[PDB]
């Protein structure tokens, strides 16, 4: 406010060092009729479900973890009315500013949840108020004053009250809420909370929370007197009551409520948008830096409509990026996409664990078919699954090297599928190849381009040889844990990687490393 006054408070040099600080009543919302923890000022309060304001009314009140250079800022209506006006006098501020004072021998004061504040000036036709004294339950906090406080104050109280406060992980670490907010804590603005957020595990958690806090973090699941982690409780408690801006988006993002009702997918999620917009500049790039890089679990339908309205494009993006080609012959997959989000709500969880999956999921392709590595995939995803697995299976067809019949993919470029891998059929040249080719047997050598082991080339004589081709579903790996070595062989016009005693052979990639197709001679 005015710099001298502001001054006399704080070791600061301009307003903007100032800390915001987190308000909270424990009231009903005319609007929503629930009962939560509402973020407010003095006067007025807003739901974090509804997100509707509200005019405080008598109940539990606290200032939550109390910052440096704390202060509450409020619209000042005294400044903004044209008569009076951004000068005006202390005593001015104070009969239109509503807000009953006590008068102390320092001067009117206002007390809310165990601070009293008193009022230092307008800048930028905003009140600041300081806090003049300030309870402290430990680590800061503020503690509740209420009718019913005690049961959650002496809960609060055994977790803060100790020199470092002890987070303790109770099960699998995973970014839920409540990781989200402690983290959000530490940062001085959203922006930057979006960069230290991404891939979040335990340890990046662990060096985090204690480098930046009197905490001390612990993964044992048991859980022991201390902040326990488990899973579903609100950011909306006074535990949580952090006062830096980032918490304040996470605590409303995790908060918000939209009612699913009978809206599309892509209806909610049109209305998700203007909602977390509403919230933050950063609030869209936020949830997405904690879905697709930290594995977010939430229930929240604002988060979840979000990120799986769309969905056919983030589908289709990860189909051409695995088959290396464009995905159109692959229409049926959005169709059946774009049916289910229309379903709604019915089919939204199932829409975010399909999402999981497309970013974390584990999977090899075999025999032009998507095979998952997990028997903990869920019915919805393998369902899914099912659905791409049948638009594959439309696109596969026949192609013949000379020699034999492989399995294709026609997917606006042929494919090999025979075996684990999907192939393509680069021909390069004995001109200019490494390895001396004796040019005996005609330059229609084929490679096969696509997911290689590594190989070891005992001798670079190169063996030309011929007879008919048999197709073989069996994996290299199978017979070659160890790394493949072996000598050069061309049959018909493709170099088949060879070891005599083992009657298979394995076909050659541009770079002379092995693949996963084999092939053996007729009648072995
Ligand atoms: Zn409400
Ligand atoms: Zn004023």
């Amino acid at each position: 406010g005015f710099m001298g006054r502001i001054r006399s408070v704080y070791p600061v040099a301009s307003p903007q060092e100032c800390n915001n600080m987190h308000l909270s009543t424990l009231m009903k919302c005319n609007h929503c009729d629930e009962v939560s923890w509402q973020t407010c000022d003095f006067l007025k309060a807003t739901c974090e479900h509804c997100g509707t304001e509200n005019l405080v009314i008598e109940g539990p009140t606290t200032c939550g973890y109390l910052p440096t250079n704390a202060v509450v800022k409020m619209p000042c209506p005294a400044c903004q009315d044209p008569e009076i006006g951004p000068e005006h006098s202390v005593a001015d501020y104070h009969n239109h500013s509503n807000i009953e004072t006590r008068l102390r021998k320092g001067g009117r004061t206002r007390c809310f949840g165990g601070c009293v504040f008193a009022y230092v000036g307008c800048y930028n036709k905003r009140a600041y108020w300081v806090p003049r004294a300030s309870a402290d339950i430990g680590s800061g906090h503020t503690g509740i004053t209420g009718d019913n406080v005690e049961t959650l104050n002496e809960d609060l109280l055994e977790i803060l009250s100790r020199e470092r406060v002890n987070i303790n992980i109770v099960g699998d670490f995973h970014l839920n809420e409540e990781v989200a907010i402690i983290l959000a804590s530490f940062s001085a603005s959203t922006s930057a909370f979006i960069d230290t957020i991404k891939s979040l595990d335990y340890k990046s958690f662990k060096t985090i929370v204690e480098s930046c806090g009197n905490y001390k973090v612990t993964k044992g699941k048991p859980v022991k007197g201390a902040w326990n982690i488990g899973q579903q409780r609100s950011v909306l408690t006074p535990l949580c009551g952090f006062p830096s801006q980032a918490a304040g988006v996470i605590r409303s993002i995790f908060a918000r409520t939209l009612d699913a009702a009978n809206h599309s997918i892509p209806d909610l999620q049109r209305a998700a948008v203007t909602i977390l917009d509403g919230i933050s500049e950063q609030s869209l790039r936020l949830v997405d830096a904690m879905v697709y890089t930290s594995d977010l679990l939430t229930n929240s339908v604002i988060i979840m409509a979000y990120v799986t309205g769309g969905l056919v494009q983030q589908t289709s993006q990860w189909l051409s990026n695995l088959l290396g080609t464009t995905v159109e012959k692959l229409r049926p997959i959005f169709e059946w996409i774009e049916a289910k989000l229309s379903a709604g709500v019915e089919f939204l969880k199932d829409a975010w664990e399909i999402l999981k999956f497309l970013i974390t999921g584990v999977f090899d392709i075999v025999k032009g078919q998507i095979q998952v590595a997990s028997d903990n995939i869920k019915d919805c995803v393998k369902c899914f699954i099912d659905v791409v697995n049948k638009a594959l299976e439309m696109c596969i067809d026949q192609v013949t090297i000379a020699g034999a019949k492989l399995r294709s993919l026609n997917l606006g470029e042929v494919f090999i599928a025979q075996s684990k891998g999907l192939y393509r059929q680069c021909i390069r040249g004995k001109e200019q190849l490494q390895l001396l080719m004796p040019l005996k047997a005609p330059k229609e050598v084929t490679f096969l381009e696509g997911d290689s082991h590594d190989t070891v080339l005992t001798s670079e004589e190169v063996v030309l040889k011929n007879g008919e081709l048999e197709a073989l579903e069996t994996p290299v790996d199978s017979f070659t844990n160890g790394a493949i070595v072996g000598t050069p062989v061309c049959v018909n016009g493709l170099m088949l990687l060879e070891i005599k005693d083992k009657e298979q052979y394995c076909a050659l990639s541009p770079g002379l490393l092995a693949t996963n197709n084999v092939f053996r001679l007729k009648g072995g």
